[PDB]
């Protein structure tokens, strides 16, 4: 193995996130899961904390809205196999919906699910013990794709400090892992005779969702802002 890219987030408070490996995505169209946030390109909701960490926010609005942040590698940093991990402190909270996941490098000149997803690792805050990592491609996809879901070892919440999210990736082939354990592999064969879309490119993609027909949407256990901390993404080769 060898490192062959990583964004460490070094730099001051309030610092943007680096251009050359980010972008920012924006909007409040619902994401395709009726999400309620508005993705913003402000520092308010992503910059660096000047402690070594990225940080996303997600915030409500006295109007009652939300607004969050999702960052992109799209067209800068585009894996194709290897090991995808990041160091992760999620935030917490019904109605919260922290991700670390990948899209298809074509998306949309193909679109989804053709493309391909890779969620790496993706958390809703009533069940904050629980990760899931999840394959979308045709004929698995949307409310079925290929899934599972990995427990804190001791049942604690992931929330309480940074754990290293990841998958390992080759043809035909992805494992998932937290804290270096694997937990499930997926593979070409596991897809019921559909086709295995995961053999190309991909870009990676961090983001806070507030609300979806998943998580539900927050209430009263739900305390805002609410911070998702990225200590590096780090691609192994
Ligand atoms: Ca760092």
């Amino acid at each position: 193995a060898t490192l062959v890219w990583s964004d460490e987030f070094d730099g001051p408070a309030g610092s943007a996130p680096d251009p050359a490996n980010w972008n920012h995505e924006t909007g409040d169209h619902g994401w395709g899961n009726n999400e309620l946030q508005n993705y913003t390109d402000s520092r308010a909701n992503s910059a660096l904390d000047g402690n070594g960490n990225l940080v996303i926010t997600a915030r409500q609005e006295a109007d009652g809205g939300y607004t969050s942040a999702r960052l992109t590698t799209q067209n800068k940093v585009q894996p194709q196999y290897g090991r995808v991990e990041a160091s992760i402190q999620i935030p917490r909270g019904q109605g919260i919906w922290p991700a670390f996941w990948m899209l298809g490098a074509d998306f949309p000149n193909t679109p989804w699910p053709d493309s391909g997803e890779i969620d790496i690792m993706e958390n809703i805050g009533r069940e904050p013990h629980l990760v899931h990592g999840s394959l979308h491609g045709p004929g698995y996809f949307g409310g079925e794709p290929l899934t599972g879901s990995y427990m804190h070892p001791q049942g604690w919440s992931f929330a309480d400090t940074f754990h290293t999210f990841a998958v390992d990736w080759r043809p035909g082939s992805i494992t998932w892992s937290v804290d270096g354990v694997a937990y499930q592999t997926y593979t070409s064969a596991d897809t019921r005779g559909n086709p295995w879309v995961f053999d190309q490119p991909f870009f990676m993609i961090l983001n806070v969702a507030v609300g979806g027909d998943w998580p539900g949407y927050p209430d009263g256990s739900t305390q805002f802002p609410q911070e998702m901390r990225v200590d590096y993404v780090r691609v192994y080769e």
